[PDB]
């Protein structure tokens, strides 16, 4: 669980989150 462009960036946040954030916001407010 370190990839964060070769595969884990389009989904994650969304697929196990459901918004998107994480991987792109990390925060998710």
């Amino acid at each position: 669980r370190g990839l964060r462009r070769l595969g884990r960036k389009i989904a994650h946040g969304v697929k196990k989150y459901g918004p998107t954030v994480l991987r792109i916001i990390r925060i998710a407010g």
